[PDB]
């Protein structure tokens, strides 16, 4: 069972049970059409780096929502475990209440489709996916277990993709809103380089 | 031909011709054992985001070298096109001199091994790989063509992996040097979680 | 991936991480050779019938050890969730402290091997296995999700199997310690059948 | 040839000649639509544990019939042997008259479909199946040869499935009619978990 | 899974549990090396034609032992049913004591090997095999269910195969002991034919 | 290429050239629908046991026709050799006139279909098949080369299968016409068994 | 099963029972090493063209023997039929006594090896093979059923092969002993082509 | 690529370029339907036995046409070589002018189809085929390289086959026009066999 | 992936991006129907023999255009490297402007279809193909890396094919315009052969 | 059966009967080791363009031999036909006496190995192969039937290959003896281009 997640192709469809606002809801990748989606996997509820990533994104949710972007998290844990984890205080490595959905992937189908499943561990690695508003996969970020991701970098990439989507210029190494872009032409490119 | 790049497994072996100091040289992945390696692919010489990335990493090379970390760039272009591109003025979208080896992957064997090859286009997408000193692959970052990568993010990641290798505590979201880390134990973890709250 | 659990054959080998007295230990089926083992799967941590079954056995564990018999429970949940569930008070549907190992089957290998994995639910059903001191599988009890198992019936079966192992009499329907047994040959059997009629 | 018996799926269709009320009739799994059915295999006519199990269920048939539940027994023996066994006095290890059908499975098709056939022995083990009124398989109980089953556990199980069928609450470990049940919901579950602790 | 019973080749090996004088014994085809063996399958214990055949053979078993020939019957029934059948009075379609072993073929392995197993019925047809002292299969008789075999015919055939084994002549149609044989030579055959 | 002869299934179809009253005729198995058919193979024209069997059956052919039963013999020999064999005096191992058709199986198709062909020898063994009026194969008798079959036994078996076909009872071991049959019921079987 | 008979290659080995001098003997292709052999198949004993061909070769056997050449005839008929045919008077279409072996091919192995077997008919066609003293196949002649072969053509062919064997010149169309031959060489060929034109 | 030439079946279809009266014409086997055809292969243009065979037939062609029979010769040589060979004087081993089509089989398809191609020589052996007016193959004559064929024998066979086609008598060994024939049935045959004895 | 280029069959179809007049354009083989096409591959931009060939054909383009003949060059380099190479001064081993389309074969699909791809090197060898106005492939010229091709030879070939298309006489070795040609007939050919000697 | 003839690999081995100096001789590709070999196929003896190519090379044989180069010709015709053709006067499209060997390839194995065989015609196309002294295939020239090859071009290519073999410079489009070569270096190349 190989990864179906290929950049510049539709992101692999998924659906399953998620904990949303303390309740079980059916959630589908297509529920997010028309918005950008940061879709990210994390290894395991009641672990270490994992809660910090969920909380980091959750507490900065408006920086995504103010740019038409949603955030969904997923692990192979069941929805009952997700809820228990939510009802655990941050002070003991719980999430506490949380505004981002927690998708459950007990069958591992979603993790396999995204190519983030670890056959030897029975869970996911640190895999984040940026999916545009048309449902096209744009960016893949995969981290080995011990190192957490970055909300700032994720943010920069969403903003870059939204900008190239809109203007049809391209973003140089390190681009942040306000930085110089490049006209992708053998001639038009000289505006950027010459100066 | 399937991707051989798997995180927490040895980075797929490669070897090819690269332009190093304006000279053709045989370069292999194993030349970098003992150091962390930032190995990254870019689509095409004489294009747009690509030179900016090479230059970004190039100009800030000491920040990697001082953390025992090398950088190698690669594309499907020949060593001859690479050299021409090096000998092209930065103001004309060239690179000017550069201390970063430019690997050539004309046969596409390396790109395919790293899963970055674009069958419909005949070149790679923007794929960066962080390999440690033991040659294990630790991080994969894959960008669609129009968006460039970040040197800062890459540095942070290298430092993060280097920290966790040394200490065995794990790095929280957003970790930078000087940040709080976590003891990966159900009791030990409370030192981090009780503190922050 | 088909079931390897067959009555009168060696029980399918298993190994993995379990929570034993609050800690993560590696646990092998072969650690129980010499003893009878009641090895049972339950669907999901933090659910409903499951904690009642785990507790029902745990609280009656002495009744099993005093007859050279151990109990192990397993679900597809991680070791970390098992521990959170143990550190959850019974009033909230947690297990509280518990003397039965909670084995973790995150990869589903073990559940598949025992034929109890529900492919489209992503967890197991209520499967219990009685394994003798020689590692041979003697009894399989499979329950649909909504109906819990019985410690009493499990005890009776362990007693019966230990008995038939020792004596080479066979145990009639409903046998409990103390009841009549049959000598399993065409002549001897009459001592049983003639008695009760 | 692989087992077709899966819990929560339609029980594998069967049909065959059975001894009923002293006569050979054709019987079908579908003849039991609408009622719960306890369908069970025993190894061999004219053996030891087998007659005790048949007689146990048969002498207590009303405890099943008065809960809309029938009982069918099956072995690989022919219908003619079934009848000869019926015509053998209980004192000699026979069955005497019996009110439950004895299904015949000479071809082994049925046993193989239920996964109870023992390829080395040429007969089944002690396999019992509880099948609901809607034809769905709910519980599988399998015993190695020396240990007989329990009519009382079977009763408790039938009672339990009927209960959950009707009330959509779930039955804890050891449930007997009149025992506490659980609302299968992370909220309504506490109703049970505060009461009992 | 197909028949391995081939005339003039070794009879397919078998082993199984048999009832021998009300006892459970392991029986092997190779236990019979050195003697001829009538080896026959019958459909079902506690039926109709089957017991008559078993008895017909048992009552006359002596005629076979005094020509160095054993007899063994087999069905798909268990040894337990076999024994119960023996412990049933003849007047009730039982066998009463019987000196022929009753072999049990619960797995059907043996029936399938001898090509006598009926897939649709789960038991054998009426198949009988004559096996010489060297273990070579010499004769095959298969009857549909309704019709019983004949001990006399079976005796005649054993006598026949034993004759040709020794004298190196051949037995014409109808041959009983004392009947005229034929020398299997284009010339020698004339003694037989000029007679008639 | 394996046998298609299965008791209680339709006998495998055959057609071939046969000598019928010194003439070459096309014969089909389906020509016999409506009558019982003894259909038997013998090894080789101009040999020893083969002619005795053919004659034994031909001389007594009447006993078969007066119970609606035909007989047909077959070997791998050509029709020409068949005819020459008929035109050889009995005193020389010939058949002289014969009323049984002699079917020719030069291709071996028919023998292979009836599972009677010997790969090492290039001819059949002594295989005989009883086929009812409905075309269903009821009996199979196979003898190794040296030993001739029996017309009497063959008659008994035909009589047997015709009886059970009509009366719906079954024939015990040794059954000749006029012998006691059995009603195939767990109760009805007692008339037969209480007698003895 | 495919024909193994190829010109200029060893004739396919055969062996079988033959009628020789009124008796059954085993005969082998290798028994003819050292001599030329005319090996020929005919359809059927007691037919029409067949006896004429056997009798033709047999009555003229010395014309072959006095040139170190034997003759063997074969059909799919048994040895017993062969003998009965020998014992049939020529006037009745029999062979009468014969001095050439009649090989028997009941299994059809030999005919099939020589490629002469007719699958639709169950016998061979009129196939004749000339095999040299060294065992090599030199000439193949095959006739449909209605037309007999020629003893004289066969003689001419044997004579011709013997000649070329010995002198290493080649035999033109129609060669009979005493006729012009040709030196097989672009130079020495003219010796023949100037003479004859 | 196996031989398709079988006696009593349609002769394998062929077509190709031939030299006919000095010109290149396309020629099909089917152009001879209605007539008998002697179709023969010879090894190589400008060799030895080959021109003698071609000439032997050519010079006697009337003897074949006056019996509704054509002759065609074929080799693996090109049409251009055939023509050069025809325009070569007989004294030099050429054919001189010739009324028999020389068919060309450069691709070897035809030779392979007739089973006469020598895989390791790259040309055919001396294979002659008699095909009737219905396109059925009646006679195959295959000669090793060094020995030429016989026009006389070929004529006798054509006469014999035409005869048996017309009359339904069969032709004994050695038959020529005028000789005795056999009526092919067990009674009629005696008129032949009794006569000559 | 096998070569599809077969002389006297339609040239394998291609289509890709090419630099035409300093601008990226979609070019297909079918754009050249109605004209003869000289389609040729060269190894690598920014190398040695390669620019000399492109320039040679480039500078002498009118000699082709006047004979209804186009020239397209191709390599595995991207259109971006092509354009850079065009914009490189001829004295620095560049091309300067050029009226010959430079096709790009990054995916290698075109090279492989034409059998010119070097698997071990990741580029083509020097392969030139002459395709006529009906799109049929007429000539293939393949050079090892170190030796350049010839414009004169190519022109001669085009003219040769154009002449024979018009006239149907064939071109002798060394034929140039104004040379003697041959009528491809065994008699007609003598006009050429008798004249020259 | 696919072509084994690949540039810069050993030329496919061949052996067979050839007409040499009016006689039949066994000839092998290896008999030519240590010399360059122009090995060329032609369609058919007694045809049209074919004799002109054979004669063209034969009458200019010394221009090859004076540079350590041999020439062999091959068709699918037999050796007997080759000889007949040789013994045909040039005036009637024969070869007359000839100093280059005529290889026969009746089995088509050699033509197939060289990928010049025409499955539909049962003969070869106009295929010429330049094989170096080490036995390595260097150049392939294939012509459709109606157009003959060039001795001058063949000559130029032999000379070019011999020159690059010797000096390790490379030959530009159109190179003839005496013309400028190029040093195959990103820097050394400028000697040629700059001037």
């Amino acid at each position: 069972h190989l990864s179906k997640a290929k950049i510049s192709k539709p992101a692999p469809y998924w659906e399953g049970t998620a904990v949303i606002d303390g309740e079980f809801k059916e959630l589908k990748l297509t529920d997010y059409r028309g918005k950008y989606l940061v879709f990210f996997f994390y290894p395991l509820d009641f672990t270490f780096v994992c809660p910090t990533e969920i909380i980091a994104f959750g507490d900065r949710l408006e920086e995504f929502r103010s740019i038409n972007t949603e955030v969904v998290a997923c692990s192979v844990d069941s929805q009952f475990t997700h809820l228990a984890w939510i009802n655990t205080p941050r002070r003991q490595g719980g999430l506490g209440p949380i505004r981002i959905p927690l998708l459950s992937d007990l069958t591992h189908q979603i993790s396999k489709d995204y190519g983030v499943y670890l056959e030897d561990s029975g869970h996911t690695l640190r895999g984040l996916f940026i999916i545009d508003d048309k449902g096209i996969l744009r960016q893949i970020t995969l981290n080995d277990l011990p190192v957490g991701r970055s909300v700032d970098e994720t943010l920069r990439l969403v903003q870059a993709f939204q900008y190239t989507d809109k203007h049809g210029e391209v973003c140089p190494a390190g681009w942040k809103p306000g930085s110089e872009t490049i006209i992708p032409d053998p001639a038009g490119k000289l505006k950027y380089f010459d100066k």
